[PDB]
């Protein structure tokens, strides 16, 4: 699984250990081993949500399976929780796009996951 | 809707007001309320289009519905128009990927739109 | 086709000529003319792969067709090869998401490719 967060919150507001916390929590939520979890945080972005430049985040979670109605609700509660607690971003200023990737459409280690 | 623009045009070439203009115009073109429109502009990128480093843009528009052949033509005319007029990027050096997101696959406010 | 790579490798480690090499090699692998190939490299990123911050890359390849099981294996070999040789990123620390785009869902030059 891969999780990306783009945000206008400044780099100095991202706590040390945030990458690790995301890795651990997503391993738990997805059921996948942490060795397969990739995380990417992009602060200091030039962005707006609803026309406002108050703190916000635009995110993606890609995973081979483990994506669906109930699961995505649960991921959204988890991830909005983390972004609120760690980055002080209001859950109503967060979008998370979920992608259920076909194994054949993810490249890794000179091949695909198919 | 979420609109992202990545470009090699420098930050100082992005005019004041550009994110608001995007937000306003996308609300109009998509029919969605401005409060749901998120925009993200990433200047100073290391990129090429057709092997050339002349001004270019790689973009995405994600929306829950309002995505289709005619609509996407109309978005492309609008957005290429804005990138040409405001960032001086030629329309033929612009790619926009469109995504019609399932409501279940967009997280917001601790839940999804499902 | 459009190829984007996000990496924690620093900008000074990206060799001269790298965007052209990507452009050329992807033209060859996809069969599409280089004039239609767009590439984007984003260094100095804050990211982790499998809980660690050694060199890694999170990437996407979007193409109108030319996406599938065998082709994607071949792209992954090529692109992991280039990232290893040029950026010294281990292939096992690289994910590449592949997207087969509908022509109607790609904007270019005030319209779509449909």
């Amino acid at each position: 699984p891969m999780f990306i967060v783009n945000t206008n919150v400044p780099r100095a507001s991202v706590p040390d250990g945030f990458l690790s916390e995301l890795t651990q929590q997503l391993a738990q939520a997805t059921g996948k081993p942490p060795q397969y979890i990739a995380v990417h945080v992009v602060p200091d972005q030039l962005m707006a949500f609803g026309g406002s430049s108050e703190p916000c985040a635009l995110c993606s979670l890609h995973s081979i399976g483990k994506i669906g109605g109930a699961q995505n609700r649960s991921y959204s509660k988890l991830l909005c929780g983390l972004l609120a607690e760690r980055l002080r971003i209001s859950p109503d200023r967060v979008y998370i796009n979920y992608y259920d990737m076909a194994a054949a459409n993810v490249g890794w280690n000179n091949s695909t996951f198919a």
